[PDB]
């Protein structure tokens, strides 16, 4: 069973099998007065690990390299973080302090310096214009337009079909739009629908926060966005 938001305390984080050779990584930390879960993805890449996104902070993702190396033991060799937000480069640090190669695409690089958050070290090429997408290790990276933020990417793991949304993708229980500073609202819903015609066979869609689902956490995405954007 997914764990929830109640179940691990700040500082803790949980390891969930999606399929062979494919997990989520779930986290808690402490935004605007409440707490709040997280995910990430680790992916099986040959004999190494692939890390998408750290556990939103220093000392979670300290915990994270804890959990994965006792339950998986290989070692996370480069990591990608979806867009410039805290819960996504929060950790880079260590991340690199421990040996891993952090990447992010150049957008995402320059909006976490002006941001003041962890900058990963090295860019992605080939994600500039949406709609592009590019192979990375066992999965591919896809830059679908502004949606929550305007460097967000999703991440699809072919061998097992799982789609990675983060958080351009909410979970079917959140209903109201919530914190959107940086979202470009307009655009969010395009945005969904170039991962849907992209990834039509997703069978596994995990959002930035929250439960896992199918497909139709896209289409109650664009419902969420939508009726915040009538008023
Ligand atoms: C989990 C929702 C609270 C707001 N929030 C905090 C961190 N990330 C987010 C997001 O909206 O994606
Ligand atoms: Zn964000
Ligand atoms: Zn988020």
């Amino acid at each position: 069973e997914y764990p929830t938001v109640s179940e691990i305390p700040v500082g803790e984080v949980r390891l969930y099998q999606i399929a062979d050779g494919v997990w989520s990584h779930i986290a808690t930390q402490s935004f605007d007065g409440a707490v709040y879960p997280s995910n990430g993805l680790i992916v099986r890449d040959g004999d190494e690990l692939l890390l998408i996104d750290t556990a939103w902070g220093a000392k979670n993702t300290a915990a994270l390299l804890a959990e994965i190396e006792k339950q998986i033991g290989l070692p996370v060799t480069r990591a990608v973080s979806t867009h410039f937000h805290d819960d996504r480069v929060g950790g880079v640090d260590v991340l690199r302090a421990a040996g891993v190669a952090t990447y992010a695409s150049p957008s995402t690089r320059r909006l976490a310096e002006v941001e003041g958050n962890e900058i990963p070290t090295h860019s992605l090429e080939g994600l500039s214009s949406s709609g592009d997408a590019v192979r990375f290790g066992p999965v591919e990276l896809f830059y679908p337009g502004a949606a929550h933020s305007t460097d967000n990417l999703v991440v699809y793991v072919p061998s097992a079909s799982v789609l990675y949304g983060g958080c351009a993708i909410y979970e079917l229980s959140r209903t109201s739009a919530g914190n959107v500073a940086d979202a470009d609202l307009a655009e969010w819903p395009t945005s969904i629908e170039r991962i849907q015609q992209h990834y039509p066979e997703a069978q596994f869609v995990i959002p930035g926060h929250g439960l896992p689902g199918g497909l139709d956490l896209l289409k109650h995405t664009t419902n969420v966005v939508k009726a915040h954007t009538n008023r």
